């Protein structure tokens, strides 16, 4: 750590604190994450991550582990997704630079499925973006805490949930982009499921066999009918309110897969645009 020089704080988990750093070395210019005070078993899943490599995921350029403390050193990028939403409130993110940033990122998710891998936490504020138009997943979750994003699977109590969990919250971030307002934001896990209930409809056995069974499903929820799609993410044109309906099904074994996704007729017209970044 002798090597690195703080240049600013530019995050806060309960993971740890992330820091824009120089290394004193040779200039790199890296994100440097301080990981919570190491076992056996962490460290050898980090080390699987460092071959997790892909253009859609944000870079693991090395692990220092010295002194029980644990260091993660990332390629650095200069801006999340959720600044660029705030800056872009006003006029909206256009939809081919929506749509370059959704397919990116179904090609991440399609990679490390295909590896095993989740990411477990997706939201704004672990995806980044350059000025080239990429936008990349950090901060793999692995495994205020935000529940805005997560999976309905997840809020009644499955313990062995699938890459599905990351579709879901990837549908509500491209809902949130199309919209400029956060689909489900719950401040508690019981209103996050409430909120997906009022929209979506309360689950039941007809839309997901085993629903009834899973370990946090009561009885007594309260039974709201399902809102239609042109109600939720208007003016989103029919080919995306398709695919989001297919990223937001309920049974985890229905929802569209990362791959599947990539083949929807919404990407027939893809292009990489440049956003307008101010840094
Ligand atoms: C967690 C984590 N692990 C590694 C990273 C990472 C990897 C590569 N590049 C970055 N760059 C970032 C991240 C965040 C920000 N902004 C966060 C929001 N912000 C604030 O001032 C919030 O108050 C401005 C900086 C700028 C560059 N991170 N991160 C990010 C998501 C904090």
């Amino acid at each position: 750590m002798e090597n690195f020089q703080k240049v600013e704080k530019i995050g806060e988990g309960t993971y740890g604190v992330v820091y824009k750093a120089r290394n004193k070395l040779t200039g790199e210019v890296v994100a440097l994450k301080k990981i919570r005070l190491v076992p056996s078993t962490a460290i050898r899943e980090i080390s699987l991550l460092k071959e997790l490599n892909h253009p859609n995921i944000v870079k693991l350029l090395d692990v220092i582990h010295t002194e029980n403390k644990l260091y993660l050193v990332f390629e650095f990028l200069h801006q999340d997704l959720k600044k660029f939403m705030d800056a872009s409130a006003l006029t909206g993110i256009p939809l081919p630079l929506i749509k370059s940033y959704l397919f990116q990122l179904l090609q991440g998710l399609a990679f490390c499925h295909s590896h095993r891998v989740l990411h477990r936490d997706l939201k704004p504020q672990n995806l980044l973006i350059n000025t080239e138009g990429a936008i990349k997943l950090a901060d793999f979750g692995l495994a205020v805490v935000t529940l805005w994003y997560r999976a309905p699977e997840i809020l009644l109590g499955c313990k062995y949930y699938s890459t599905a969990v990351d579709i879901w919250s990837l549908g509500c971030i491209f809902a949130e982009m199309v919209t400029r307002r956060a689909l489900f934001p719950g401040d508690s896990e019981i209103d996050q499921l409430f909120r997906i209930f009022r929209t979506l409809g309360t689950p039941d056995e007809v839309v997901w066999p085993g629903v009834t069974s899973m370990p946090d499903y009561k009885p007594s929820f309260p039974k709201w009918a399902r809102q239609d799609f042109s109600k939720v993410v208007p003016p989103l044109d029919e080919d995306g309110r398709s695919l989001l309906s297919q990223m937001l099904h309920y049974d985890p074994n229905k929802r569209i897969s990362a791959k599947a996704a990539l083949a929807h007729p919404f990407f027939q017209d893809v292009t990489k645009p440049v956003p307008h970044l101010r840094l």
